[PDB]
């Protein structure tokens, strides 16, 4: 039993803020597509070289395997 980091994200034009408040992932959804982040671990990390104008979603979790509920903006243009 144990609890599972907290996360907000706020989306820019081709980038997206990545908040946690805390092996760990973030993990960025595009459509079709499923990338894997691991930020070198209170901290932010930044997703970048995104597109405008498209849909991405965030998940954030410990791997040992619970994904958090998806996060999801839509890029300004
Ligand atoms: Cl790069």
């Amino acid at each position: 039993s144990f609890e599972p980091p907290e996360f907000e994200i706020v989306g820019f034009t081709n980038h997206i803020n990545v908040m946690v408040k805390f092996s760990l992932v973030i993990e960025e959804q595009s459509e079709g597509i499923v990338k894997k982040h691991k930020p070198e671990i209170n901290f932010t990390y930044i997703i970048d070289k995104l597109i405008p104008n498209t849909n991405y979603c965030v998940s954030v979790y410990l791997e040992h395997v619970i994904k958090s509920p998806l996060k999801c903006t839509l890029l300004p243009p």
